[PDB]
């Protein structure tokens, strides 16, 4: 809560293979290394399309080089689960998450 509403321009990063109820703060946590667009105001998880979140997301990083700083960890964990990081962008990251709903 710095910068926002949102729009990292292109800077999204996926994240598969995470914990059934992880948040931001596990993102940025895994990711101590790292800026984000704001701290929070780019992250966002995937939901099953209606009722639940999935070990699936989204992250609008704060440079590419934060991406990079991302990939760094591409099959890493953090829990007793899997933390997989693509590269991602924005055009992209608005058809999956939205798709929930209209």
């Amino acid at each position: 809560m710095m910068l926002g509403p949102e729009g990292g321009e292109g800077f999204v990063v996926k994240l598969r293979g995470l914990p059934w109820s992880c948040s931001v703060e596990d993102v940025q946590n895994f990711l101590s290394d790292c800026t984000i667009h704001d701290g929070a105001a780019g992250v966002h998880f995937i939901y099953t399309r209606e009722g639940r979140q999935s070990g699936e997301a989204f992250v609008e990083l704060g440079s590419e080089d934060d991406v990079k700083m991302a990939l760094k960890k591409d099959r890493e964990s953090m829990g007793h689960r899997y933390i997989e990081v693509f590269k991602s962008h924005r055009t992209e990251m608005d058809w999956v998450l939205k798709h929930s709903g209209p």
